[PDB]
């Protein structure tokens, strides 16, 4: 019986914590699991793309993915992977500094069985926060940064 | 501070009666509410467009809206309406029979605060529900209808 | 396979309408289902003691029951029901206008495979409320009532002098 | 403005996890924050403290409070409920239950005090399905017993009453 679990959020909202919480309660009840992160990001298997990484993913029960909008293969990879009988549990940003989709990673919740959205702390007004601004110039998607160049924002601060 | 909460799920999950629970909190505290039905499911205004009863809307605080898959300006109307202080509740599928998305209401996910996915009961193994399975075979995406065409199903049983 | 689901919350968070969704989710994929509701609150069986109802609610696969802090019996019910096979949803306040439990409610909840609290707006603030404010003097943890003998309400409203 | 948060659930159900997850996100904006762990569970797997009376006085100078195993104060509901009227943000991990399904000293008490509540869930070492309880292995009938995954599986219902 496999399973898709996206856990979705802004930066700094705690999403590859509560990935890593949810995969240990598999993996002390004995299952044997992987975790795969993007090795792009410079701040676990490091890949880049999740085809890179499918043997070693299907000698494992429980599938654990952070930063999952990175990957250009994560609908396919994950939807392939629960039909194989795996739990994937996938840890994701919703939306880009510009609010609008992060590439294909919204296409998992039609296919998930479980859906959340975290919320972060807003670092201008200290409210919750749901969104994340970037604090440069910079136009393209694809920025790797932490809070030296992103804050998790509530709606008013985001267009402050 | 307004603000956008989405209720996603598959069908005979009761994702209008968890709308209908929101509201209803607002409206016991003396707010005063709107809630917006798509007109043409016949199975608190109905409309085809949001468009069409958004003059309506800024005269209240909280805003409900049901079956909110079948607007094709969704995304426009709630990110307008949140951003003139308006609470927006939306009810709507994820997931067409396909188990894609159902016109543009995963555009609301990055744009929302709050974003959950309800679960119904499988009505053919009675597990956990996450999918709408077409019984017939007509091909397009809107066919209107109840549990006489359509069945909540686990990902086993949409795969039978 | 039998199971116990608490929704908690204070006055007017919609506990009984979040009990009788998951409720229909079962009716509607063809479960036999009973709700139980308190006899002495006349603001679908009605009940004093879950006794009463015991031998319908073993006749059916999914009990819910509504204001279940007035139920004497709440614990001893909800266990046996559970054990039997049935699914088990309880709504009911969790505190009373003292923020004190609601008689034997929350020994369920180490009995409980699901636990939440919901929200309240509060009535005088309008920010998220968790708490049952008593607007009256009477000083007995029963009195019946709506919204013109209780307000929902946040911390800071519910201590305002 | 303050607050009360409690996550609950059986052991193995990343309760400690949770609570980190909550306090790192205030902490990562520019909050004061103190973390509070019961001092008699020295697992391998943060102010130790037998009574929450004894760091008082560091809570007072601080915006987020967690503490860890919340079922072993005494003074829990009195700490928590004074740090979060006093304008703290206070958090708490701790069993709902003990080995025997029953209420785990004062921990409930938080519940009516609480503006959230919450009971998380494990899998079942057993079955392998979801739990919801702690089952004790070994004879020891006093509640206190320190042990991790030796001494305890978390279960589901069937597999608590095998
Ligand atoms: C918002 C945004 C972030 N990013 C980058 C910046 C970071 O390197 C990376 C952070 O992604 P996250 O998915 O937020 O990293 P995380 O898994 O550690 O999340 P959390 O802190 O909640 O546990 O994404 C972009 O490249 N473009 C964008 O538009
Ligand atoms: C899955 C699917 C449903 N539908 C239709 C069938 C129904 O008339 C309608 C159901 O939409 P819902 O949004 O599920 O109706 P609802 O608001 O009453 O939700 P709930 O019962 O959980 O409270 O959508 C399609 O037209 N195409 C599809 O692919
Ligand atoms: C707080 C409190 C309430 N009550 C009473 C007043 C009401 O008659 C009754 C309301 O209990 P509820 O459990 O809130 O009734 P409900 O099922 O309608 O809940 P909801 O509106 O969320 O769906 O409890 C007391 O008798 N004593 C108290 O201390
Ligand atoms: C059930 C039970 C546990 N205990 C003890 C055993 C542990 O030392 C402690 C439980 O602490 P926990 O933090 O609840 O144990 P855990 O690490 O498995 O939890 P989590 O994964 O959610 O973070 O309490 C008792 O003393 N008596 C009991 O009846
Ligand atoms: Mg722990
Ligand atoms: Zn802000
Ligand atoms: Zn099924
Ligand atoms: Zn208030
Ligand atoms: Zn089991």
């Amino acid at each position: 019986r496999g399973q898709i679990q996206v856990i979705l959020g802004p930066m700094f909202s705690g999403k590859s914590t509560e990935l890593m919480r949810r995969v240990r309660r598999f993996q002390i009840a004995q299952y044997k699991c992987l975790v795969i992160k993007y090795a792009k990001d410079t701040r676990a298997l490091p890949a880049c793309l999740l085809r890179d990484v499918a043997q070693e993913a299907l000698g494992v029960a429980v599938i654990g993915i952070d930063e999952g909008q990175f990957f250009p293969d994560i609908v396919e990879f994950c939807e392939a992977m629960a039909n194989a009988g795996k739990t994937v549990i996938v840890a994701a940003l919703d939306g880009t500094f510009q609010r609008k989709p992060f590439g294909a990673i919204l296409n998992l919740v039609p296919l998930a069985e479980s859906v959340v959205k975290l919320t972060a702390v807003c670092m201008e007004c200290f409210r919750e926060a749901a969104y994340s601004k970037r604090l440069g110039t910079e136009k393209e998607v694809e920025v790797i940064g932490g809070a030296d160049k992103y804050h998790s924002v509530c709606r008013l601060c985001y267009f402050k």
